[PDB]
């Protein structure tokens, strides 16, 4: 029952500062523009100890499966090859990505009927709000 409130299909409804976040991560112009235009559906499911997060959009379809606290190698939608660890901290899913001596954290939180995604690198944050599909 660890992630019960996150499970489901969620659709993007708002975004703030995502272009700047992507600039900080190092994403190039054309990818930023097409990725920024995406309106992803995020699909979260749990089977035993294995969590799966899919993100589907006209930009890219991604899928990760993982066990909490257990690192995995990930190819991000922007084509970074990162070492990722996802943990639950106080009811927040905390997704840390390490690559080329850099780090970024993606937090996923349930707030009211929304699923809020907060993306941080260095002092640049982006907040993206999803609603049930
Ligand atoms: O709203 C989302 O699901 C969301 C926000 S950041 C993220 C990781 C994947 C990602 C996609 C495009 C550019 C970069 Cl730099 C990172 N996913």
């Amino acid at each position: 029952h660890m992630c019960d409130a996150f499970v489901g299909t969620w659709k993007l409804v708002s975004s703030e500062n995502f272009d700047d976040y992507m600039k900080e991560v190092g994403v190039g112009f054309a990818t930023r523009k097409v990725a920024g235009m995406a309106k992803p559906n995020m699909i979260i499911s749990v089977n035993g100890d294995v969590i799966t997060i899919k993100s589907e959009s006209t930009f890219k379809n991604t899928e990760i499966s993982f066990i909490l606290g257990q690192e995995f190698d990930e190819v991000t939608a922007d084509d970074r090859k990162v070492k990722s660890t996802i943990t639950l901290d106080g009811g927040v899913l905390v997704h840390v990505q390490k690559w080329d001596g850099k780090s970024t954290t993606i937090k996923r939180k349930r707030e009211d009927d929304k699923l809020v995604v907060e993306c941080v690198m260095k002092g640049v944050t982006s907040t993206r709000v999803y609603e049930r599909a």
